[PDB]
């Protein structure tokens, strides 16, 4: 019903703690979104239930860094804690290994295997149940957090060479770090046992979602932002060296 | 149920870090408590959760005066640092900008602009998680911390003329600061989609707060305390 065309991925499953990383170059321009995140479906619901997300969002209007955030409390209820990191290169002009760790102590952030962020009990302790991994892209209405929308950049594309999870073992990782890697998708075809296509929208988001602005190609998941019913990527996956 | 009514004014929503600023004119009489407060809901639960809370208390047996406060620790075994700081004029006179920084080094209170107190680590470390902005009238049953209440002094205004809060920014902040403006709210509505209106109430408070004590005329937040029944102006 909206007038442009964005993507979300999916894990079909949800888990209680962990270790995510994916491997990506994200999409940039003024008024978009391209994420990470780990999110406990349903949260979006006002009966009462809590909310609980934790996220890493390039904000199109400044692809020199991404925004970290925990969301607890609830619908019409949020509980936040926005932070900015600076990532050089910027987010849309390379690929980094963006990590997110998820323990009943702490959660923390790292790009390309260092540590940006690390946030003890607080909020980490209403990061109850679980959380699914996921990854969309979009535009927001708020112009004052992601600057007016430059529809003419368009068509953007985040890509995602590969993502790699972890299960929450204590000390028993190596080096006696937290976690032991699980499984890894290098993207060289679509797992629709593993993943979800998103084919909706929320309030404050400009698109609307689709099946249609995800596919792999050259051993990449590709996230698309087109303008409604203009969804194709003819262009050229970089590369990641 | 009391003999008083009382009112507070809180945000929704509640954040990590920042800076809040209010344009007001605090009430005061002998045995009240007209605040400013950043406070983490849900410490009030004797449960093992920690207390999470900085304070701006303006006590009404002495308005040319307020109390500053951090609490930490947890309900039924407080760690506090009750300090108090001189104001001019006095509160329930004049309007005067309060200020609350925190950030996780420190937390920083000020009166139009001034500086009355800074407290680094100890239990600014211990500011865990978020906090919402609140503001309170109301009277406590501590003679020694208010004094005895003066209810022919009722009814009891504090205004609220604006409140802006900003997000903490260290190193890309607005004025050479680490703070970055977020929203504004001049109150010449009642945002109900971003404000909640108190109604509840607790040990020590002679009062019960509600919604009746809560409204915005030209430009200006109220918050009144007045006796049961009588609420209005
Ligand atoms: O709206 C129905 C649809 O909701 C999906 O869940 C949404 C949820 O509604 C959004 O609030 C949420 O938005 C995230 C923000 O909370 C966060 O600040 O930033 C991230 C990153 O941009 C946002 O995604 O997104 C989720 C997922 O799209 C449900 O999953 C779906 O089942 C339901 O039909
Ligand atoms: O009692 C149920 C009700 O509690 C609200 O939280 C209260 C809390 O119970 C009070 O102890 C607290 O008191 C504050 C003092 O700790 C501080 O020294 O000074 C401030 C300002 O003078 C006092 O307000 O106040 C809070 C807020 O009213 C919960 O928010 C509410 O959900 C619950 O129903
Ligand atoms: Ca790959
Ligand atoms: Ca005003």
């Amino acid at each position: 019903a909206k007038d442009f065309s964005g993507a979300e991925l999916y894990t079909l499953e949800e888990v209680q703690y962990g270790k995510f990383e994916a491997r990506m170059k994200m999409a940039a321009a003024s008024g978009t979104v391209s994420s990470m995140f780990l999110y406990q479906n349903g949260s979006e619901i006002a009966d009462g239930r809590p909310w609980v997300e934790v996220d890493i969002e390039v904000l199109g209007k400044n692809p020199g860094s991404f925004q970290s955030n925990i969301i607890t409390g609830k619908a019409g209820a949020q509980k936040t804690s926005e932070k900015h990191h600076a990532v050089s290169p910027a987010a849309d002009q390379a690929f980094h290994t963006y990590g997110l760790e998820w323990t009943p102590n702490y959660v923390r952030w790292t790009v390309d295997g260092q540590e940006v962020r690390k946030t003890e009990g607080g909020q980490v302790s209403n990061l109850t149940g679980t959380q699914g991994l996921r990854f969309n892209l979009w535009s927001s209405e708020s112009a004052a957090w992601v600057g007016q929308f430059d529809e003419s950049k368009l068509p953007l594309f985040q890509f995602i060479n590969w993502v790699k999870v972890y299960k929450y073992t204590p000390g028993q990782g190596e080096g006696g770090s937290d976690f032991t890697l699980d499984w890894t998708d290098n993207f060289d075809t679509f797992d629709g046992s593993r993943w979800g296509k998103g084919d909706w929208t929320f309030d404050g988001n400009r698109v609307d979602l689709t099946d249609k602005n995800i596919y792999s190609r050259d051993g990449m998941l590709i996230l698309a932002l087109t303008r409604k019913g203009q969804e194709s990527f003819n262009g050229q996956v970089p590369r990641d060296d």
